[PDB]
């Protein structure tokens, strides 16, 4: 059910309706629809279409910026809804690779983690690999999970360096590492030496738990 409001949410993103997206999130929300379904069956569906349109040179950067802001505004209404049911499996240090400012997915995963029994340490975006290493050092010995984002190949490559720097500082084996984004493949995860990855907030939370 709810297909109509899903399409409206999907279209609000596709048509750069920044002001409207929030209203619809409330409309759907008030209709007893779960925040995560609003994202995965509506907003995310639209963001994907907008992604294809761009890669096909149909739309451009002015449209992508507005679709981005459209979803960020939507997240301001759903995040609090997601932080409910705060079901401490450990400490998660979240960040987006250096030179990368894409934070929608990063913010979504960080919200789920924590909502699923995790203490959060959000480093923000454009985080240097050393500041992540410095953060991991301050928490050496305890239950630590490094959650990293990167939506650009150029920034995703730096994840290798990160893993390499964690070893040079013999800090690795004491922490679990999960990278994500999209340019991140199940191949690249082992090429460097990570412990996992997810494709969405939902799975991210599950994998985070399983990886103990
Ligand atoms: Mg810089």
């Amino acid at each position: 059910a709810n297909q109509e409001i899903f399409d409206k949410l999907r279209d609000a993103i596709v048509n750069q309706n920044v002001a409207g997206t929030p209203e619809l999130c409330k409309e759907a929300l008030a209709a007893g629809v779960p925040a995560l379904d609003i994202i995965t069956k509506g907003l995310s569906v639209g963001m994907k279409i907008v992604g294809d349109k761009f890669e096909a040179a149909e739309i451009f950067l002015p449209q992508i910026m507005m679709s981005g802001k459209a979803m960020s505004n939507a997240m301001e209404v759903l995040t609090p809804e997601l932080e409910k049911n705060k079901k401490e499996a450990g400490l998660a240090i979240t960040f987006v690779a250096e030179g990368d400012i894409h934070d929608i997915g990063h913010r979504l995963v960080t919200t789920m983690l924590g909502a699923n029994g995790f203490q959060i340490v959000d480093l923000g975006v454009d985080v240097l690999n050393e500041n992540v290493v410095e953060e991991a050092a301050k928490h050496k010995g305890e239950k630590v999970l490094l959650v990293g984002s990167a939506l650009m190949t150029t920034s995703m490559l730096g994840q290798k360096d990160l893993m390499d720097r964690l070893n040079e500082e013999k800090l690795r084996d004491s922490v679990k590492c999960m990278f994500g984004g999209a340019p991140v493949s199940d191949k690249w995860i082992e090429e460097i030496g990570a412990d996992a990855t997810a494709e969405n907030a939902a799975e991210a939370a599950k994998v985070a738990l399983e990886v103990m």
